[PDB]
């Protein structure tokens, strides 16, 4: 279970469907993938050695995405799906596109990051929303940090047009919920992949995002005064069959070599300590 409130009793079983699959491709940071722009700092036509919360080049991704229709397993809401959140995570999220009657729909999983997922604690929720306005799909990423009464089996649903056997049910709060942060961010419904950095430092949670390149940009930060310990990528239920991807690899404090072009755009990155060839590159001066 995620939270400790039973929100549903309909079509819940104890079926084992397998563990999260591992990508055949490892973490590759060469083009800037896995890095983010430095907050309030513009570097132009230069190379920079700096410390941040980065993935490790050569390491693996796990596909944490879960998709069902009606039947949901209790095991989907336990480890290894419910996972540890230490320093942070880097995410490569597939924007699954589905076309029905001339309308393209955008679908990908929501994620929650918290400790106990009980309303005596704050939980981070990053959830997509879509609507069709004048035959053109609009997309929003809703990010909130609230004392949610999270459900035991939290899940989202697809756009109503694609068909649903279940209702959206990931928390249950009929009163006023205390939130430290909440707002909507736009996302490109036509993007192939969305990239995220989520990390914590000195009691402060940070979020970075992009869907227009491979280098993420600062969205927001919030002071919690506590340490987050777990993350969970929520199942998405839909009557339409589709394949979802939410690739996750951990972040740790690492020294990277970043290359910025004349416009201040990151075009190259080296994970200095990932192997000896990278160590050579970083030892050869550059800041
Ligand atoms: C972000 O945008 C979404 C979608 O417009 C907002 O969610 C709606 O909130 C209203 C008022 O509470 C409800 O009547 C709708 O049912 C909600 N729609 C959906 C799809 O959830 C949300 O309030 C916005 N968040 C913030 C922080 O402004
Ligand atoms: C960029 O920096 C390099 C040194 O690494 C220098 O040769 C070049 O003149 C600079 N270009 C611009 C447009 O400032």
């Amino acid at each position: 279970v995620i939270g400790d409130l039973k929100c549903t009793t309909v079509s819940i079983n104890d079926v084992d469907t397998g563990a999260p699959s591992i990508s055949t491709d490892t973490v590759d940071v060469t083009n800037g993938l896995g890095t983010y722009y430095v907050l309030d700092r513009v570097y132009l036509n230069t190379t920079l050695l700096l410390n941040g919360y980065y993935p490790t080049s050569g390491s693996t991704y796990r596909n944490m995405a879960l998709k069902g229709t009606l039947l949901l397993s209790r095991l989907w809401f336990k480890p290894p799906f419910l996972s540890d959140f230490i320093n942070g995570i880097f995410a490569k999220v597939k924007n699954t596109k589905v076309i029905k009657k001339g309308v393209m729909y955008s679908e990908f999983p929501a994620i929650t990051i918290g400790s106990t997922f009980v309303n005596t604690s704050y939980s981070v929720v990053v959830q997509p929303h879509t609507t069709n306005l004048d035959n053109k799909l609009q997309g929003l990423l809703e990010i909130s940090v609230c004392q949610y009464t999270m459900c035991e089996y939290p899940h989202t649903i697809c756009h109503p047009k694609l068909g649903n056997k279940r209702v959206e049910l990931w928390h249950w709060d009929t009163g006023v919920v205390s939130c430290l942060y909440k707002r909507n961010f736009t996302y490109d419904v036509n993007a192939d992949y969305l990239y995220f950095h989520f990390y914590q430092e000195g009691g402060t949670f940070y979020a970075y995002f992009t869907d227009t390149g491979v280098v993420t940009k600062f969205l927001f930060n919030v002071y919690l005064g506590t340490v987050l310990s777990h993350y969970y990528v929520l199942p998405l239920t839909c009557s339409s069959a589709m394949t979802l991807e939410y690739w996750v690899t951990p972040l740790t404090s690492k020294q990277y070599l970043l290359a910025f072009n004349q416009d201040g755009v990151i075009f190259n990155a080296v994970d200095c300590k990932s192997d000896f060839m990278s160590e050579i590159k970083c030892k050869t001066h550059h800041h």
